[PDB]
């Protein structure tokens, strides 16, 4: 079970172990960099890190480790891996597990079309089991989007970050967030990999994103898309929450359709009426 919140969850790390070997860019909180940490048993490994910037507000620094409190309860191969953090001396730093490939939806955008469908399959297997044990632990995450996942060298997806166009119609009307509005979510991703990272609704005003989905519309099948996937895109995204699928459930669909790849073969920016 998760609880809701950094010392408990969180390893402090001796800055020593911690070599930056190149800057990303600028952060919510601070800079976003990348480098290497040397464990006790002295492996060597690539690590993710981010700081809290200089002159930083309490509350910042609260906002900002609060995320090691959360991401610190999860120990699973689809999300992403705290590594520790240093609060001990400034700046302030969250270590986590480095991801070669970056942000999902960035990354398939790069490479419209250059996926085989079971690798594409297998992406959303690993995100779907992330979510699978989030959701086991009792944590809604209500920020799943194709932009929140990270992938590493290997094409393995991790869910990270712990939104109209990815949140489910019930949580959007009174904030009825639950795992099935993560599973609407999923959907919502599933369709964002199936279009190599489209952005959903496109650039829809947000008022018809809303009313659009109420009225039952739904995005359309992504070129090719194997009929097994859009029938699943559908299923997530059941008005009636208690009839979208559990993510055991998807990951047991998915994983059939990775042992029977030719299901695959059978094939289904306007929305179509559901």
């Amino acid at each position: 079970t998760f609880v809701d919140p950094v010392h408990e969850f969180a390893k402090e790390l001796d800055a020593t172990n911690i070599s930056i070997d190149k800057v990303v860019g600028a952060g919510e909180f601070g800079e976003v960099c990348s480098g290497r940490l040397k464990l006790p048993s002295k492996k060597e490994i690539s690590v993710a890190i981010k700081t809290l910037k200089v002159g930083y507000t309490e509350k910042q620094r609260r906002d900002f480790l609060g995320e090691a409190s959360i991401m610190g309860q999860f120990d699973h191969p689809n999300i992403i891996r705290l590594e520790g953090v240093v609060t001990k001396s400034k700046p302030v730093m969250i270590v986590t597990e480095y991801m070669e490939n970056g942000s999902l939806d960035s990354f398939l955008r790069k490479h419209d079309a250059q996926f085989t469908v079971i690798q594409l399959v297998g992406m959303l297997r690993g995100i779907a089991s992330g979510m699978k044990y989030l959701s086991d632990m009792g944590y809604v995450h209500r920020d799943l989007a194709a932009r929140n996942i990270l992938i590493n060298s290997n094409l393995v997806c991790k869910v990270s970050d712990f939104p109209i166009r990815w949140t489910s119609p019930e949580a959007i009307a009174y904030r009825k967030f639950t795992s099935a509005s993560d599973v609407w979510s999923y959907g919502i991703v599933l369709w964002e990999v199936m279009s190599y990272g489209e952005r959903p609704y496109w650039e829809m005003s947000n008022q018809d994103v809303i009313k659009a989905v109420d009225e039952g519309y739904r995005l359309p099948p992504p070129m090719d898309c194997p009929a097994a996937l859009y029938q699943l895109m559908l299923d997530c995204w059941q008005k009636d929450r208690n009839n979208r699928p559990k993510f055991e459930q998807i990951v047991s669909i998915l994983d059939k359709l990775i042992r029977n790849p030719g299901s695959l073969k059978i094939i289904t920016s306007n929305l179509l009426l559901d």
